[PDB]
């Protein structure tokens, strides 16, 4: 049998294990923290992911779907939330098969462990990667108390995250050509109590938005109604924009408070226990990071995260990283050699990674913000109801198809530039040639 040693028991590493164990290779898994399965005292964290066609569908190749959305809660769409008025609701697709599902990460977790420990895969937790020796083809390995352990590879996988150990052990003996570009916006987890969504009639099965242009805070719902809200606010206020709302200005808890008073007047009274949240939960850091390399020969890999970390935007960060499990475990299991199956790989998911880093930078506007904008999405609604097979609004060809993203960017740029040329020089929908505007349609975008 074929040996694989993964550093890394998260989304992307776990589901590659249940694959490629299920097909008979020997799997050794090493995770830098305990096992989340052994119950404990502690108060578990209640991070929620938003799961889309792309991860469905690897959890569904690798028989874990249907466990993973018994403990998932339907968003139908995008509710979108500004003071004094009703909350819009915005449906996501044309149908319930067109939704999105908000998991706890830590649910989802234990199901991915239980499953890769089910195929046959050996996990070892609280063991975190120091180093690698490429020649001898043996790693470092510590505790959290500095104990060092030794131990032999013949492939390493490195699904180990942003921070990725294997990514930076890459670095000694190869040039990624790693080009890191910082994001302004921090992040600060918050929670809404089900008490508290119940006495608000806060939406149980749909995405909120509070949009306020520089910033903004958004919230996924859990099976229980409680809801965790992210706020998004830069880290500093800019040179130009001193007085600008900053997390550097929110000096403790009740500056918090006074700038959720102010600033998310309809969110502040849903949030109970916002200062002990804000001064306990640390403020998080977004950034993209592009590598030219993403593999040491036959040697060693990244996927996920470890591979190309993207901003948050666009909610496919774990859909990536499953779907580079998928193709990960395909490319290793019928390959000639490791060596080829690496390359392959890279080259494959390389420019579908790059396409969605740059999607998700996109989608920064389109959640935080036009008469000219209405009218373009107006006709786009209409242009995709007469051709649906031609015209697939973008957030649809990333969210609810396995298109590469490549692909869903190209095409989504023709749909932009059709829409653009014919609403120019237009105040409404009465003076545009629909007629006209479906012949464009049908002359620019092939039928999927
Ligand atoms: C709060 C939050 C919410 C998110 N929401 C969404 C969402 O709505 N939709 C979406 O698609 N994506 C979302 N993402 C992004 C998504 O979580 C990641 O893109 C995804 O987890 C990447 O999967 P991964 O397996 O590559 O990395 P991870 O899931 O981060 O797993 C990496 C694993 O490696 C371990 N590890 C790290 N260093 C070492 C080491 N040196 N040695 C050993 N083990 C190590 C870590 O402990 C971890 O278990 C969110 C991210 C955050 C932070
Ligand atoms: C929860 C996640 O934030 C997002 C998840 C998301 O899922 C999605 O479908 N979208 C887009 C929703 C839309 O356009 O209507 C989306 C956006 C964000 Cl910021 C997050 C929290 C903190 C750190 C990193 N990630």
């Amino acid at each position: 049998a074929r040996q694989v040693t993964i550093i890394g028991a998260g989304l992307a590493g776990t589901l590659v294990a249940r694959l490629l164990a299920r097909n008979g290779w020997q799997v050794n898994l090493f995770e830098r923290r305990p096992d989340p399965r052994i119950e404990t005292g502690a108060r578990g964290r209640s991070i929620n992911l938003a799961l889309a066609e792309r991860g469905a569908h690897a959890l569904r190749l690798a028989g874990l779907e249907r466990e993973v959305l018994a403990e998932a809660v339907m968003m139908r769409g995008r509710m979108v939330h500004v003071p004094g008025t009703p909350p819009n609701l915005q449906p996501y697709g044309r149908d319930d098969s067109e939704v999105i599902w908000s998991i706890n990460r830590d649910r989802l977790n234990r199901i991915l462990l239980d499953g890769a420990e089910a195929a046959g895969a050996s996990i070892h937790f609280n063991l975190g990667l120091d180093s690698v020796d490429f020649a001898r083809q043996r790693l470092t390995l510590s505790n959290v108390s500095g104990e060092r352990l030794e131990k032999r590879f013949h492939l390493l996988i490195g699904a180990d995250g942003c921070n990725s150990a294997v990514r930076q052990a890459m670095a000694s003996v190869v040039d990624l050509g790693e080009h890191l570009e910082t994001q302004p916006h921090g992040y600060k987890e918050l929670q809404i109590t089900p008490e508290a969504s119940a006495q608000f009639n806060l939406e149980p099965n749909a995405l909120h938005i509070w949009p306020h242009g520089d910033y903004m805070c958004i919230a996924l719902p859990n099976l229980d109604r409680s809801f965790t809200v992210t706020l998004f606010l830069h880290h500093q206020s800019p040179a130009a924009q001193p007085a600008s709302p900053s997390f550097a200005q929110l000096v403790d808890g009740h500056a918090a408070r006074r700038f959720f008073q102010r600033q998310f007047p309809d969110l502040s009274p849903m949030l109970d226990s916002l200062e002990q949240d804000f001064e306990h939960h640390p403020t998080g850091k977004l950034a993209t990071l592009r590598l030219t390399t993403w593999h040491v020969g036959g040697q060693a890999v990244l996927l996920g995260d470890a591979a190309h970390p993207m901003v948050p935007f666009h909610g496919q960060g774990m859909n990536c990283a499953l779907e580079d499990a998928v193709a990960l475990a395909e490319h290793l299991q019928s390959a000639a050699d490791n060596a080829s199956a690496l390359a392959a790989f890279t080259a494959q998911r390389q420019p579908d990674a790059l396409a969605i880093q740059a999607m998700a930078l996109e989608n920064y506007v389109e959640m935080s913000s036009s008469p000219t904008y209405l009218l373009e999405r107006e006709l786009g609604q209409i242009m995709a109801q007469r051709q649906p097979t031609r015209f697939i609004p973008r957030y649809s060809m990333v969210t609810f198809s396995r298109l590469p993203y490549a692909q869903a960017m190209a095409r989504g740029q023709i749909q932009e530039q059709l829409l653009k040329f014919a609403v120019a020089n237009h105040s409404d929908l009465t003076s545009i040639n629909l007629d006209a505007v479906e012949h464009e349609v049908t002359r620019c975008l092939p039928p999927l």
